[PDB]
Formats: C-alpha cells, sequence, structure tokens
C-alpha cells in the first residue's frame, strides 16, 4: 500500500512520566486546529500509552487517516523520561510527504509541554 505508513520519533523529557502523560492526555481536549477533531482510541494511565485519532479540514488536506500514539517511559529516579511519538497515517495520494514537519513540530509541542510542567 503506497498510502499507509508511520513516522516515530523518540526523545527525552526532563520531568517524570507520570505527570507528563496525564498533562498531555488532558491537553488533548483542546483541538489542534480550528476544525480540529481528536478522539481517544486507546489509553492506559498506568503504562502511559495512548492512541488518538486527529482530523480537521486542515490536517485533512494531506492525511485522510492520521493517528498519533504516545508512549512515555521514566528514565531514572526523578531524572526525566523517554517519549516516543507516532502518526500511523494514510495519505490521500502517494505524492504527499511523510509527516516530517508535522512531527518535528509535535516534538516542539512536547519540549514546551515539559517546560510548562517543570516550572508550574
Amino acid at each position: 500500500s503506497t498510502l499507509k505508513g508511520a513516522l516515530s520519533v523518540k526523545f527525552d523529557v526532563k520531568c517524570p512520566a507520570d505527570k507528563f502523560f496525564s498533562a498531555f492526555v488532558e491537553d488533548t481536549n483542546r483541538p489542534f486546529e480550528k476544525n480540529g477533531k481528536t478522539e481517544i482510541e486507546a489509553v492506559d494511565l498506568v503504562k502511559k500509552t495512548m492512541t488518538i485519532q486527529m482530523s480537521g479540514s486542515e490536517i485533512q488536506k494531506y492525511f485522510k487517516t492520521l493517528k498519533g500514539s504516545i508512549a512515555v517511559t521514566p528514565i531514572g529516579v526523578g531524572d526525566g523520561s523517554h517519549v516516543v511519538w507516532t502518526f500511523h497515517f494514510e495519505k490521500v495520494h502517494k505524492d504527499i510527504d511523510d509527516p516530517h514537519s508535522i512531527i518535528d513540530e509535535s516534538v516542539k509541542y512536547f519540549k514546551k509541554l515539559d517546560e510548562a510542567i517543570l516550572n508550574f
């Protein structure tokens, strides 16, 4: 299938995973664009894992199918944690670019979600 695929980035966050995941899960109540639509397809508040459906007249100009799955993992003891993110997608047509910009920005969104918790 020349349309399906995914892109997953793994990076580190300064604060413990327990507050990181919960804070992210809560912020998904706010859409990610004007006509944004998110939907919880899977979630586990113990292991800190969640899959979400995300659509909107904008992000839909490229992906007819886009899901974002997060998985957070504490590093040490109160020393930060890992945070892998994915966009299990299905583009409208094969010429659409893989979501390298949508995920680099997701990472930006996460680097800030870490600074806001850490200092608040």
